[PDB]
């Protein structure tokens, strides 16, 4: 694969920083007029992380800090959003409901570096459901499966207006530090494939909702890897994937995707290693499971 040749050349010349900064300089710039309106100040976690108008998710005030990353060639969509705020947990679950998502991928912890980077937007106990009065939704913890570095939750979301009920799967990576990277390619891919195996990325469901704290760094890394693997999967041709071009394509839909050079570097590693599975190595998934120490 060309990505592996290019990774070798970037490593040898120690130029991940320059390569990553070139991507930032070339990244699309689009207006975020709605996000910046005064009435939406308290709906944004970070003043400088906004959804572009053209790709933003509208609630059915229609504003949420969330973007539809619509990957035409790969035929997969993701919604990337910030970690919900205390006043936007209702909006968040409303979006899940309206967009018909089946999975939420959370790549952060509620507390990071002493600070609250995400609201407690799901119930931690079966007998303590959450009711969101503004959006008329009820959220119940049904079960959870806790592993050493991630947790999967079965949630029940009820639209109280219609009394319809849906099952939402919550995939919570708990050891991915802000501005950092997963422990190994194996941990990351073990997690990614857990999401894939649930059905949550199927085109029969709405786009998976992915978030971290700002919904760009770790959320970006996750989606870049998944898309690159899907592209080579559809063509069965690892060598045809250009990672930097795919990342630039994603950045047309939301700003700042992948926040450090090392996250970009890690994405190459994950994609090169995931390629083994795509192209028919049937022992590698169990290797990843074992190496992840779940
Ligand atoms: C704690 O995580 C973050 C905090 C602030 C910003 C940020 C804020 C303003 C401008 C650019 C980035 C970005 C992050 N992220 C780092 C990260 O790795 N993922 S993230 O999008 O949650
Ligand atoms: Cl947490
Ligand atoms: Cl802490
Ligand atoms: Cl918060
Ligand atoms: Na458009």
């Amino acid at each position: 694969m060309e990505m592996e040749k290019e990774f070798e050349q970037i490593d040898k010349s120690g130029s991940w920083a320059a390569i990553y900064q070139d991507i930032r300089h070339e990244a699309s710039d689009f207006p975020c007029r709605v996000a910046k309106l005064p009435k939406n100040k308290n709906r944004n976690r970070y003043r400088d992380v906004s959804p572009f108008d053209h790709s933003r998710i509208k609630l059915h005030n229609d504003y949420i800090n969330a973007s539809l990353i619509k990957m035409e060639e790969a035929q997969r969509s993701y919604i990337l959003t910030q970690g919900p705020l205390p006043n936007t947990c209702g909006h968040f679950w409303e979006m899940v409901w309206e967009q018909k998502s089946r999975g939420v991928v959370m790549l952060n912890r509620v507390m990071e570096k002493g600070s609250l980077k995400c609201a407690q937007y799901w119930p931690q106990k079966e007998e303590k459901e959450m009711i969101f009065e503004d959006t008329n939704l009820k959220l119940t913890l049904i079960s959870e499966d806790i592993k050493s570095y991630y947790t999967v939750r079965q949630l029940e979301l009820e639209n109280l207006t219609t009394q319809e009920t849906r099952e939402i799967l919550h995939f919570h990576y708990t050891t991915w530090p802000d501005f950092g990277v997963p422990e190994s390619p194996a941990s990351f891919l073990n997690f990614l494939f857990k999401v894939r195996e649930s059905g949550s990325l199927s085109p029969e469901h709405g786009p998976v909702v992915v978030h971290c704290s700002a919904g760009i760094g770790r959320s970006g890394t996750f989606c870049l890897a998944d898309t690159c693997l899907l592209l080579m999967d559809k063509r069965k041709d690892p060598s045809s994937v250009d990672i930097k071009k795919v990342l630039l394509e994603m950045r047309k839909f939301r700003m700042g995707l992948i926040q450090t050079a090392d996250q970009l570097r890690f994405s190459y590693l994950a994609v090169i290693e995931g390629a083994k599975f795509i192209m028919g190595d049937s022992s590698v998934q169990d290797q990843w499971k074992e190496l992840s120490h779940e």
